[PDB]
């Protein structure tokens, strides 16, 4: 359920 698109910039945990 966590996707980074960029790295460690971007965390999306939904
Ligand atoms: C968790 O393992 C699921 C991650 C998939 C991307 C989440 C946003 C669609």
């Amino acid at each position: 359920p966590c996707k980074n698109w960029f790295x460690k910039t971007f965390t999306s945990c939904k």
